[PDB]
Formats: structure tokens, C-alpha cells, sequence
């Protein structure tokens, strides 16, 4: 039942207070939206598990629908590879449910604690982006509650393709997704055949990813060094691989294939690994991508980070593949970097500086990772933003759907 609560992003900054609804009944959500439309307060926004670091899933003064309560899985079909799920279904929940059927979650982020609705809302990406694209590429259909109380059937190629692609990466600003059909990835096992490599510099890391080699693997990411001075800066521990076939597993693991003095270094070949072993090996979360061809410019950001004295120990490096049709979708082909800055004096001035260099080089920031950037910067980082706003207003003219991010980045 609707009640006032303090809500925060994962980064635990900029708290605001809102009214919160938690229901497993789609009809209560419809009535709440229609009621909010007829009364027109500060607005409605859907919330998933709250794994975004910023302010996209909160609406100070308004209403927030806690979506995790709406978590029924309707059907799993190995033949079509299709899965019909409530937007509040967890990726962890869906994984556990679809694995015995031989189906794999097509895009897996760093944590399995995200809703389908939040996966779509931020168009999440994973280690397999260069081969699979982002989460939006794998949504066959979705049911979207709009400001007028209508539930719209949306498809990537069909009649409402425009609303579909404005919803993907739309950060809940086109309405509340109630339900989706996801096309899962077929798999024989829950294991990876993996290669490990180590490089000695930023240049080597770049070159390693630049020789067409990435096409040999479905999944690829790397940790890199952001603390050492050149020539050691950028040296990386690269982890690449693909889902194993059954005949590639040792016999001891073939029993249960879909189950949930040596020198130890980062170089190995054709290693069989489970999900934990392949993935796993306050703080300002910062993520940016610059275009592939902007190699020297990308290098300059990494160098400047190191020179700045802001020291990040947890950094992820990935080469993104082609993007998709969503105007607000974060990934573009090019160099993606996640960095974790300990909060210190001068950090905020520095990230402001980083934002503008990313802007100049043709790059963008991720909505799931931001709480600080300015509206003029963000608009400029997404060339299709005005096209998106026009679509958003067509389905929500009176601004029934709103969030702290939407007011901050002027997305209404
Ligand atoms: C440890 C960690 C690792 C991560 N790794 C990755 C990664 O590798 N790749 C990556 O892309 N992201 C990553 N993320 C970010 C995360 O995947 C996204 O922020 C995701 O959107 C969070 O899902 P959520 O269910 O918590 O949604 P929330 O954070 O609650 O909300 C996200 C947005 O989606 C909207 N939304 C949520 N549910 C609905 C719905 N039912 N209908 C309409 N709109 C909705 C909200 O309005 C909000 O704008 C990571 C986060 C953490 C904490
Ligand atoms: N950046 O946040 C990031 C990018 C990618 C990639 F897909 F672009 F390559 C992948 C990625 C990832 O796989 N895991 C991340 N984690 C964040 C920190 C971590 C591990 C997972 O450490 C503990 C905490 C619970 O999560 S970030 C990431």
C-alpha cells in the first residue's frame, strides 16, 4: 500500500523521499497511474532492484512503484527459446528457472540482481556485447503501461517500433513495463571454455583487441592497471571465452552439465570454467565509452586519470560492438571503461573535466552509473535525444512519468 519512504541509488548519494507502492497485482499499478494522471502531482516512476548507482529509479515527492513484487514467470519454451515474464522478475530468478530447459540469459551484467524491467530500462550490456549486443536486442515483445492507462503491445520491428526503442534505454520515462517476452540463448552447458592473457601496457591492451581476435569469442572483458605510471599504465588481465558444448566438458561434469608447484598467472588456454570462475576474477562509479577510431583520445583519458592522483583499483575494460536502434542506448562501438574512484577532495571537479573530454571525443556516459553530470553535457552526448523527447511526450504529454534524473538531465 502507498507509503512514504526514503529512496537511494546503489551509489548511496542524493537521497529523496517518495510514496512507494508494492504490489503483485498489475491492476493496482494501472489504477495508480490513472489516478496519478487525473490528479497530476510530481509523477510516477518504476523501480527495480535499485542497482543503478544514480537517481533514475527515484522520484522525490512523487510515486515510485516497487516492481520486484511483480515477479511471476509465465512460460519457458525450449523450442521457440522464448520466455514470458513479469517485469519484476530477477535475472538471478530467471537464470535458475531457464537453465534446466537449456536456455541462457542472453545478456548478463556484473550482478544477477536486476529486474527484466531494469534490464530494459537501462538497456544493460555485458561481457558478450560485441557478439550479442545489449539486452534490448533480445526482447521479442513488451507490455507498456502508458500515461493514458493503456497497456501497449510493443515489438522491435512491428507497428509501435518507435515506442519500443524509446522504451529500451528509456529509464522508465515512457511508462511502466509490466511484462516481456525475452528470446533466450540456447546452451548445452552452464560452463565456459576460456582463454586468459596478460599484457604489459595500454598500447598492448589496445593492440590485443585490435587484430580481429575478438570474433573468436562470444564473451570478453579485462581488468586493467589505472595506478602505475607509463609504460606500465593500462596493462591488462584479459578474460575471453564462449559457452561450452557438451563434448568439451570433462566426463565428471557431463553428469550434470547445466549445474548451477604450478605458476599461477593470467595466461591459460581452453580452460573449463563455471559462472563464478569466469565472471568474478564511498566510491564514485564512473563508466564511459569513446568511439573505436578515437584511439589516441581514449589513451589520453586513461593517462590523465593516472596523472590526476585519483586511484582506482577496480577497473573493467571492454571493446563494445555495434549499437542498436534505441536513441538513449549507452553502448556504441568502441572503448568502454568502468572505474571506481574513492571519494576525495577534487574528485567532482575532475569527473566534470572527464565528462567534457568524453563529450569532445564522441563518447557518452551511462545512465545506470551517473548522478553528477549536467543536462547540456548529457544531451550533447546523445545526438538523437530530441527525437527521443518528442516520442516520450507523444505518449506522456502532461509528464505523468518523471524521476530525479529526468528533472536533472531535462528529459521531460
Ligand atoms: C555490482 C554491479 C554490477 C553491474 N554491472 C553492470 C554491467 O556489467 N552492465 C550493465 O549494463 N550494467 C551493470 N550494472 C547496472 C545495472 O545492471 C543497471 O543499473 C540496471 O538498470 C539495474 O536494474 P534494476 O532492476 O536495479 O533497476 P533500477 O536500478 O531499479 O532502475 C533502473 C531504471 O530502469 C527503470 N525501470 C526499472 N523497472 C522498470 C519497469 N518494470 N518498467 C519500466 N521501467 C523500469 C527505472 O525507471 C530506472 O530508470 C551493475 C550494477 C551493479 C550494482
Ligand atoms: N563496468 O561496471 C563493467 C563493465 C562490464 C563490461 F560488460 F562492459 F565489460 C562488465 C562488468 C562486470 O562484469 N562486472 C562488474 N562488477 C562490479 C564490481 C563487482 C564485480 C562485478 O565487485 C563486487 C561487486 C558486487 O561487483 S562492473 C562491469
Amino acid at each position: 500500500p502507498t507509503t512514504t519512504k526514503r529512496l537511494m541509488g546503489w551509489g548511496r548519494t542524493a537521497p529523496t523521499v517518495a510514496s512507494v507502492l508494492s504490489t503483485s497485482d498489475p491492476e493496482v499499478i494501472v489504477r495508480a497511474v490513472t489516478r496519478a494522471a487525473e490528479e497530476g502531482g510530481r509523477g510516477v516512476i518504476a523501480r527495480g532492484l535499485g542497482r543503478s548507482y544514480g537517481d533514475n529509479a527515484q522520484n522525490g515527492g512523487g510515486l515510485v512503484i516497487d516492481m520486484p513484487a511483480l515477479n511471476r514467470i509465465h512460460s519457458i519454451d525450449s523450442g521457440t527459446r522464448l520466455v514470458d515474464v513479469d517485469a519484476g522478475v530477477s535475472l538471478d530468478q530467471l537464470m535458475k528457472a531457464a537453465l534446466p530447459h537449456g536456455l541462457w540469459v542472453p545478456v548478463l551484467p556484473g550482478t544477477r540482481q536486476v529486474t527484466v524491467g531494469g534490464a530494459i530500462g537501462c538497456d544493460i550490456h555485458g561481457k558478450n556485447h560485441h557478439s550479442a549486443g545489449s539486452f534490448g536486442n533480445h526482447v521479442r515483445s513488451m507490455e507498456l503501461l502508458t500515461a493514458n492507462g493503456e497497456v501497449r503491445h510493443l515489438t522491435p520491428a512491428g507497428p509501435d517500433s518507435d515506442l519500443f526503442w524509446a522504451t529500451v534505454g528509456g529509464n522508465g520515462l515512457t511508462g511502466i513495463i509490466l511484462r516481456a517476452t525475452i528470446e533466450m540463448t540456447p546452451t548445452e552447458t552452464a560452463y565456459f571454455i576460456a582463454d586468459g592473457d596478460v599484457t604489459g601496457s595500454l598500447d598492448e591492451t589496445i593492440a590485443f583487441h585490435s587484430d580481429g581476435s575478438e570474433a573468436n569469442y562470444t564473451y570478453s572483458s579485462a581488468w586493467f592497471d589505472a595506478i602505475s605510471k607509463p609504460p606500465k599504465l593500462g596493462r591488462a588481465a584479459i578474460s575471453r571465452g564462449s559457452l561450452a558444448k557438451l563434448d568439451q566438458l570433462p566426463s565428471k561434469l557431463q553428469k550434470d552439465p547445466l549445474k548451477f608447484w604450478y605458476r599461477k598467472s593470467g595466461t591459460y588456454r581452453n580452460k573449463v570454467q563455471n559462472l563464478t570462475q569466469f565472471y568474478h576474477p564511498g566510491f564514485l562509479q564512473y563508466q564511459f565509452v569513446v568511439p573505436t577510431e578515437a584511439v589516441e583520445e581514449f589513451k589520453s583519458i586513461i593517462v590523465d586519470i593516472q596523472r590526476s592522483g585519483h586511484y582506482s583499483f577496480l577497473n573493467v575494460f571492454k571493446l563494445f560492438g555495434p549499437g542498436n536502434q534505441a536513441p538513449l542506448s549507452f553502448p556504441i562501438p568502441g572503448w568502454n571503461v568502468c572505474v571506481d574512484f574513492p571519494i576525495k577532495a577534487g574528485l567532482h571537479e575532475f569527473v566534470t573535466e572527464l565528462d567534457r573530454r568524453v563529450l569532445e571525443f564522441g563518447g557518452r556516459l551511462y545512465t545506470a552509473k551517473d548522478s553528477r553530470t549536467t543536462a547540456e553535457t548529457f544531451h550533447a552526448m546523445y545526438p538523437r535525444i530530441d527525437e527521443w523527447i518528442r516520442i516520450r511526450r507523444s505518449v506522456d504529454p502532461d509528464g505523468v512519468f518523471a524521476s530525479d534524473m529526468a528533472r536533472r538531465l531535462q528529459l521531460l
